[PDB]
């Protein structure tokens, strides 16, 4: 209720609190039942820089309010009943920088209610019933940067209505959700400078959009947003007026856009950020994207027709500066031999769920990416079942390859990865089955992260381990594979390994003292291991020496096993341990000879759902149970 900011929100107040500190600089009276704001009630609060009375039932402002509050900068009156403004309403609010007047059923503005707002930066008149952008009769609001007029009833734009902004530089003119049917010649030129224009949810269509762009010719426009404006088609004339601009962001998302005519964007050589997501493009032509040679970011998520879309070879060849291409969630048949040809700056490519399928990654699938400096390639959710030898040989700069969430069922011969000289991470989690050999990862000794979660993983017990070549590995996820057989040298030579996930496997036997040959010390030498997940493996015994090398271990997860008895000294080398998790085991006792050194430095303990019996109290730090104790 007070940190020099007063929160009086949601309190069913019919009057301003008369007993807050004279300290306060922010008064928040949102969601109450105020009908009026009398000037006398604010004498006490001469220090307010912000007054938020949004969501009340205020129908008028006493002009003297603003002389009581000479420091008022932010005034929020949204969702009230302030439908009539006069020249008196804000005349004394000369210090305002933000004025929020949304949802007041303002239908008309009649004279100059904003003329004293010489320091105003933001004016928000959204969600009213305004049929015009006329907000005064003389040049004013010179400092205004954002004018928000969205969700009104504006039907035309006219120079004589916007010319009070002749001295203003508008970063944002938001006219979304108005039924604008006319851009009268010169309308945008009436504004001193116009940088950003939003006409989202304005039914325009190709013919009116072309007139609009003509009105934008020779303006300062950088950002133009036409989302859901029914731009069903574009042609080489639609954006012609933008030839006389330095437009850098165009948003044509959500347009049910079906046909992109050749040279539709020839007139946008400076465009850098292009949003085409959620459209219905049936066939992308080889010259549809001609001229876009400065585009750095292109979003094509769900841009193409569903169910099939056609992308001509060489369609992206023009996009010489494109660095980040999102093509996710589409029904493209497959990848043609020149699909990405010309993309000489592409560093990021998302093809997640982009194809009806890409059943087989052949040695030609990615050829058109050979001259791209590609670092990230996302191939998730493409129902991929088979990766052939040399599938990624074209991708010598690739750092991250995401192949998760496919249907890959194969032996990894190791040839799949040839050419991947710079690989840092391979994500293979959630595939149908992967059978490893000693050679599965030999061609990628630079690998640092390898995720093989839930891939029905076979033959990790290869004779030199499949992981032997990966001396720089820092993360290995082997979880959820029902692995029963691991050799003691599985992770030998992996001194850099920091994260090891082995949960939901079947390793219980390996750590029983009765295991034939004796227990398997597969954590030996892992001196930089920080996080170790051994949950849900059926463990009911831990050999005393299994964590003996784990001096840097910070987090151990041994929960959801069947442990009770732990041998004395088992956690003795655990000098760095911060979280010890043993929830949902069969633990009846907690003796110092085991837990003393483990508890020494913990910031977190979770032994929550165990069958306790012969116990020992808690002191210094986080134990999240009082019920599960
Ligand atoms: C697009 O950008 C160019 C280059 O930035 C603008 O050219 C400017 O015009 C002035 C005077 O005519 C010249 O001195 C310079 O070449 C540019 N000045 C600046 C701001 O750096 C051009 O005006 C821009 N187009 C539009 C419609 O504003
Ligand atoms: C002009 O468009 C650009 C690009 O979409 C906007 O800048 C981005 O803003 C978002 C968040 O609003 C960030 O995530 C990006 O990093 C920004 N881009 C860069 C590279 O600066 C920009 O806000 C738009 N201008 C206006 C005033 O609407
Ligand atoms: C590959 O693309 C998918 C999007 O299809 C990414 O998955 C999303 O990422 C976050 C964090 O992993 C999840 O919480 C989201 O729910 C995922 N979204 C979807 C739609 O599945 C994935 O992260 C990308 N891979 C890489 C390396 O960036
Ligand atoms: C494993 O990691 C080390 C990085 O610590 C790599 O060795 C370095 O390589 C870089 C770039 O080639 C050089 O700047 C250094 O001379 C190397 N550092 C040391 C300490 O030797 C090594 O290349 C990685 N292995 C692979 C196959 O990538
Ligand atoms: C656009 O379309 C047609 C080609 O069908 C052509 O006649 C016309 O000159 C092209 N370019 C422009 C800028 O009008
Ligand atoms: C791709 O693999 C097949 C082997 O089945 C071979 O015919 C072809 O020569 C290979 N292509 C390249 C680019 O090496
Ligand atoms: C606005 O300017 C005037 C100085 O003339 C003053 O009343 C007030 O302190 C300023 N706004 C602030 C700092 O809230
Ligand atoms: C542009 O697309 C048209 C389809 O409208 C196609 O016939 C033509 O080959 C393309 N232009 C050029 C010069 O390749």
């Amino acid at each position: 209720v007070s940190h020099e900011v007063a929160d009086c929100s949601h309190l069913k107040l019919t009057q301003v609190p008369d007993d807050l500190p004279t300290n306060i600089t922010v008064l928040n009276l949102t969601h109450n039942q105020l009908r009026r704001l009398p000037a006398a009630n604010f004498t006490r609060y001469s220090q307010l820089t912000s007054l938020d009375v949004g969501f009340n039932t205020i129908s008028k402002l006493e002009p003297e309010l603003c002389q009581k509050l000479p420091m008022l900068k932010v005034l929020n009156l949204q969702h009230n009943e302030l439908s009539q403004l006069s020249d008196k309403t804000f005349a004394f609010c000369t210090n305002l920088t933000e004025l929020h007047l949304m949802s007041n059923s303002i239908q008309k503005i009649k004279n100059n209610p904003f003329v004293k707002q010489k320091n105003l930066i933001t004016l928000d008149l959204s969600h009213n019933g305004l049929s015009s952008t006329k907000l005064g009769t003389q040049v004013q609001l010179e400092n205004l940067q954002e004018l928000l007029l969205s969700n009104n009833k504006i039907q035309a734009l006219k120079s004589e209505e916007l010319d009070i902004f002749a001295n203003s530089s508008l970063k944002k003119l938001e006219l979304s959700s108005n039924q604008i049917k006319e851009f009268s010649p010169g309308c945008f030129h009436a504004i001193g400078r116009l940088f950003g224009l939003f006409l989202n949810n304005v039914q325009l269509g190709p013919s009116l959009t072309e007139k609009l762009c003509l009105e934008l010719a020779n303006t300062s426009i950088r950002n133009l947003s036409l989302s859901n404006s029914q731009l069903s088609t574009t042609s080489n004339t639609t954006f012609l007026g933008l030839k006389w601009t330095n437009l850098t962001m165009l948003d044509l998302s959500y347009n049910n856009l079906n046909v992109v005519g050749n040279d539709s964007f020839a007139w946008l050589p400076q465009l850098e950020y292009f949003f085409l997501e959620y459209n219905n493009i049936q066939h992308l032509f080889s010259h549809s994207l001609h001229g876009l040679f400065n585009v750095r970011y292109l979003n094509l998520k769900r841009s193409f027709t569903k169910q099939l879309p056609k992308i001509d070879d060489f369609s992206f060849q023009w996009l010489k500066c494109l660095e980040h291409l999102n093509m996710e969630d589409n029904d493209i048949p497959g990848i043609k031999s020149n699909m990405f040809t010309g993309l000489i700056n592409l560093k990021y490519l998302s093809l997640s769920n982009s194809f009806t399928s890409l059943r087989t990654l052949t040695n030609e699938t990615f050829v058109s990416l050979a001259h791209s400096p590609l670092h990230i390639l996302n191939l998730t959710k493409n129902k991929i079942s088979k990766i052939e030898s040399d599938a990624f040989s074209w991708l010598g700069h690739l750092e991250v390859l995401d192949l998760g969430l496919n249907e890959i069922g194969q032996e990894l011969t190791g040839q799949e990865w040839r050419g991947l000289e710079n690989i840092f991470e391979i994500y293979l989690s959630y595939n149908k089955y992967l059978q490893l050999t000693r050679n599965s990862f030999a061609l990628v000794p630079s690998l640092q992260r390898l995720m093989l979660r839930r891939v029905a993983l076979k033959n990790v017990d290869s004779s030199p381990s499949p992981f032997q070549p990966l001396r720089n590995l820092t993360i290995l996820d082997l979880s959820n594979n029902n692995i029963a057989n691991i050799n003691d040298d599985m992770l030998e030579g992996l001194e850099k390994l920091e994260i090891l996930d082995l949960q939901h496997n079947n390793l219980a036997r390996l750590w029983k003292h009765a295991n034939p040959g004796g227990p398997i010390y597969f954590l030996k030498g892992l001196s930089h291991l920080h996080i170790l997940n051994l949950e849900s493996n059926g463990f009911d015994e831990i050999p005393v020496e299994v964590f003996k090398d784990l001096f840097e271990l910070k987090i151990i997860d041994l929960g959801l096993n069947n442990l009770n008895t732990l041998p004395a000294s088992v956690f003795n080398n655990q000098v760095s341990l911060k979280s010890l998790n043993l929830q949902k085991n069969l633990i009846t006792s907690v003796e110092k000879k085991v837990f003393g050194p483990a508890f020494r430095n913990l910031t977190e303990l979770d032994m929550r759902f165990n069958p306790f019996d012969c116990t020992c109290e808690s002191i210094a730090w986080f134990v999240n149970w009082i019920n599960e104790t």
